[PDB]
């Protein structure tokens, strides 16, 4: 579930801050054998690593997130899509709307080119961000990121992004 990925992303991000050595050891473990961990855990580690890459300029986290994302795309496309939507929400939360939309577009393009997902999957996944269970966890992410004042406007921007996509989908039929 989307909200479980968010909840677990809170735990990964707090671990990176509060015990970086245990963060590094568990990431090495997931990179060595991601299939030994639950899909939610792999997706959350991907998101935390992608956030470290983008927000701290962490080259190793960047390459590690790329490997985990690739693995999720190849083996569990629905979890891949959830991971990308959560990453997009967090970038939007941080005020990086262009980056958030590029993440969604990359996710869409990888999913369709692999014949594992489509525009309707993306729309459905984005809208799961707005449910209460997911909103509670994004509030937790926002506490982690000192971005509480931007939760609503970030989700509103994503909703209009999804709305325009859905309208083009409708017009195209």
């Amino acid at each position: 579930s989307l909200a479980e990925v968010l909840a677990e992303t809170v735990r990964w991000l707090r671990l990176a801050r509060e015990d970086p050595e245990a963060f590094a050891a568990r990431v090495a473990a997931l990179l060595a054998d991601p299939d030994a961990f639950s899909p939610t855990e792999v997706a959350a580690a991907y998101v935390a690593l992608a956030v470290l890459a983008r927000e701290r300029g962490d080259a190793e986290a960047a390459a590690a997130a790329e490997r985990l994302g690739a693995h999720l795309l190849a083996t569990d496309p629905e979890t891949y899509l959830e991971a990308q939507v959560v990453l997009a929400a967090i970038e939007a939360l941080l005020g990086r709307e262009e980056e958030a939309e590029a993440v969604l577009e990359e996710a869409l393009s990888r999913l369709t080119a692999a014949n594992k997902g489509d525009k309707k999957d993306l729309l459905k996944a984005i809208k799961k961000l707005f449910e209460p269970e997911a909103r509670a966890q994004l509030a937790a992410i926002a506490a982690v990121l000192d971005a509480a004042d931007n939760v609503e406007a970030a989700l509103a921007r994503l909703e209009k992004w999804a709305e325009r996509l859905e309208k083009e989908l409708e017009h195209h039929h």
